[PDB]
């Protein structure tokens, strides 16, 4: 089955083979398109499939399919699978695996550099001390001084789902949130809940408006604990705007690494928990969302009480003229300060011949549309006129739950 | 079966429970979603006359009553005489108010109970046709004061006589190719814009030329009519700050009419169904104005506003987005015509929303759609999740009629 996909400002239209290899489901029906929803212990018996699946693949990729290198690994697999329940990838499975659950990952539209991912095997690590040194080594790699280098950082797989990895943190660089008696918020309001895990874990929390958290660490299963990331390796950009010189007055600043830490890679049927990727910022991310968001810093009101807008009625674009004000502001300070960052309509344009590309040599690019459109100015970048297919296929990025509701506290 | 939805800005969860009604398909499967593809006999038709009936008698809460199982053994009787039947006035205009409320990628739906339905049933020909258009353009217009309204003309019989208005919208600016390679006026209509001239049309090759009605009735040859100039309301824009920017020359209509679509109610089709509201301003200032194949004013308006356009990272597209969608909004209001601007209208939808899940058990949403194409995140719409399916009665869309017609 062919399906074909039109862009309607190029009339640009592609044909994709590549969903035939969609395997999980989508959370769609014939009756009912969940598409804008947020959030749509394994067998022996599954798990060989899932193992065959995924060395077919890799050794087609390498051009090995059906030799006796190919052969030799599936038998190898097929046996430690049947005497010790599951199994351990190579090396270089393991670097297949993760980049290209990369580039499987729908949302993200930054995949044109997913081939340039570092991966830091951490699968002989056991202890949550083990865990802070690698990551620390992670942090200092990727940020690389302002020049910023895509990784990722694997700790070992899941067993029997009771001696999991896992790094609690949703971020490993995300500024603390603290909930006042009076209801208002200091800091991010969206670390409010896992700031108050750190205080209670024994963080002593300095209460500031960008306090960066502590990494809360589990290793096999074991109680997390906490560390604090040395500061000189944490890279921060102070926000300032090329033409208004009482933007730097806000207060304002960010940090330059990205690092999501608290989703699932599956690789052939194998679950690592603890997985922390990075790369680098699109500006919006900070700039819309961080900034703008009402349940973030909400900095909307403040920017525009100083550019002097009419803020009576919301016909005066007020709040649209601030947001791109504040959008300039973050790009302009990352540029300046020499730490790695892409405008919006950059990275969209990027994505969209990595999407051509990715048609031509792989017979479809799974795609998003929802979280690939950028959160302002969306008609004016290409994605938002290209037609996209949404498919999930594996190696893959997962949700999890959070750890503090599902762990077997130890004491 | 029973499924939820979220807002991630306010942790508002409501329960859907309508999508169970849902009929038609809607191009996803298991495997795969589609959700951001722009388009994907006697026996047939009682089953559908019934579950209209049935939920048109349930909202007059008559359901099980000898009006309601009369009206079914007539309609049927009709049926399974006419190979057809005829939907009385409240039907009808229940049926339209319907296909409004259905309108899954509509933000603008919270109005959908005071739709104006003209009955235009009794139409035969095309002159009768534009009739019929005029009042309903000087109605809707009323010098300004926007009243939404929908004009029904005959339904299909055999799909040889239909009624058809080839125009996508009753108002459009005329779109030329000139030699040049360049495109004058409106690129989205320059195919049709051709048809006119090739029917008849002497064109002013201008650049806010409005295009005039070809009117189709009973399957015959579409006519051409011009609708009187003084019943067309336009909106020069200028910028509340920028003196220069009336320089460019630009306008826009004040009645956005959409005429090409298909009216389904009952199973029976309404080919020709033009309706109209007032426009939300980003149609105008991000899409008409700012798209690549559309009027694309942006690197001529940021010229004019001497941006450092070296740049992508400097946002000046984003900056003269703004301002170009600031003078929309300001002329309109400045010359008293309704419109509305995307923070208005996606807070309203939300309100809108929230009654009709508290009140219907849910409200058909594409949040592809209904985000605003500006600054989609500082709208609240953009946090609220959104359950898209297909209810009936509904609006469809349905061939150029050119690609059809049989001379
Ligand atoms: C290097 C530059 C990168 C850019 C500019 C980028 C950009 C983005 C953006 C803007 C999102 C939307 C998330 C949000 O708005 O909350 C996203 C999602 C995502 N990204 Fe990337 N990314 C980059 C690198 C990476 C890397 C290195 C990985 C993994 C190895 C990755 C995997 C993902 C995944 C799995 C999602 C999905 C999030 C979800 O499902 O909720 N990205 N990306
Ligand atoms: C009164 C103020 C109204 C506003 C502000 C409004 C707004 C909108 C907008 C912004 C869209 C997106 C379409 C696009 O971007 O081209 C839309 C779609 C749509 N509107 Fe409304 N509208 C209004 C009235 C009406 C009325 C009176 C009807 C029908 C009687 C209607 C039916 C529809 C339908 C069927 C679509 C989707 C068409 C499709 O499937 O592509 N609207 N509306
Ligand atoms: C609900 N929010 C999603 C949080 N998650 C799981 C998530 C996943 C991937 C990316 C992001 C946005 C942060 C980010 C991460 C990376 C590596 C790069 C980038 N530009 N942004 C967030
Ligand atoms: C891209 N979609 C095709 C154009 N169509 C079929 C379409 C249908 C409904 C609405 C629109 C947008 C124009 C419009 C119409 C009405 C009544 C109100 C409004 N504010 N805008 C367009
Ligand atoms: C490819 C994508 O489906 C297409 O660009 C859609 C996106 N969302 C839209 N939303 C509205 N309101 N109007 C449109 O024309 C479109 N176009
Ligand atoms: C309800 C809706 O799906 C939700 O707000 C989505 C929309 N698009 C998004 N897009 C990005 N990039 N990130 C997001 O968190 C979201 N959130
Ligand atoms: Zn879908």
């Amino acid at each position: 089955r062919f399906l074909k996909v039109k862009n309607w400002e190029t009339d640009v239209v592609l044909t994709d083979t590549l969903h035939l290899k969609s395997t999980l489901e989508t959370g769609c029906t014939e009756h009912i398109c969940m598409g804008s929803i947020m959030l749509p212990v394994r067998t022996k018996d599954q798990l060989f499939p899932l193992a065959k699946e995924f060395l077919d693949q890799y050794y087609s990729s390498i051009k090995r399919f059906g030799s006796k290198a190919h052969m030799d690994r599936l038998e190898e697999v097929n046996k430690e699978i049947e005497s010790t329940s599951t199994y351990q990838l190579k090396d270089t499975e393991l670097i297949y695996g993760a980049k290209h659950a990369w580039r499987n990952a729908s949302r993200c539209v930054g995949r044109i550099q997913w081939s340039k991912l570092q991966v830091f095997d951490a699968r002989d690590c056991t202890t949550a001390h083990g865990m802070f040194n690698y990551i620390c080594n992670h942090v200092k790699y990727a940020t690389n001084k302002g020049n910023l280098r895509s990784a990722i950082t694997i700790f070992p797989q899941r067993t029997d789902g009771k001696h999991d990895f896992r790094v609690w943190n949703s971020q490993l660089i995300r500024y603390a949130g603290y909930k006042q008696p009076d209801g208002s918020t200091l800091g991010d309001p969206a670390n409010v809940q896992f700031t108050e895990i750190c205080i209670q874990q024994g963080w002593k929390a300095p209460r500031g408006r960008f306090d960066v958290l502590p990494l809360l660490l589990q290793a096999n299963g074991n109680d997390p604990e906490l560390f604090q990331i040395p500061p000189e390796l944490v890279l921060e950009v102070p926000i300032r705007h090329p033409k208004f010189d009482w933007f730097k007055d806000l207060g304002l600043k960010w940090y330059g690494l990205p690092a999501v830490s608290n989703m699932l890679l599956e690789i052939g049927g194998l679950e690592f928990s603890a997985c922390p990727f990075s790369g680098w910022y699109m500006g919006t991310e900070i700039g819309v969302r961080d900034y703008c968001d009402n349940s973030r810093y909400n900095i909307l009101e403040e920017v525009a009480k100083k550019m002097d807008l009419d803020m009576r009625k919301t016909s005066s674009l007020w709040k649209d003229q601030a947001l791109v004000e504040i959008n300039i502001a973050v790009l302009y300070s990352f540029q300046s300060d020499k730490v790695t960052i892409v405008d919006h309509h950059s990275a969209t344009e990027s994505f969209i011949k990595h999407m051509e590309n990715e048609y031509r040599c792989r017979g479809g690019c799974p795609a998003d549309w929802v979280w690939i459109v950028p959160p302002m100015s969306g008609s004016i970048t290409p994605v938002f006129h290209q037609e996209m297919l949404n498919y999930r296929l594996t190696p893959s990025f997962e949700y999890q739950p959070d750890p503090w509701n599902t762990h077997v506290w130890k004491g």
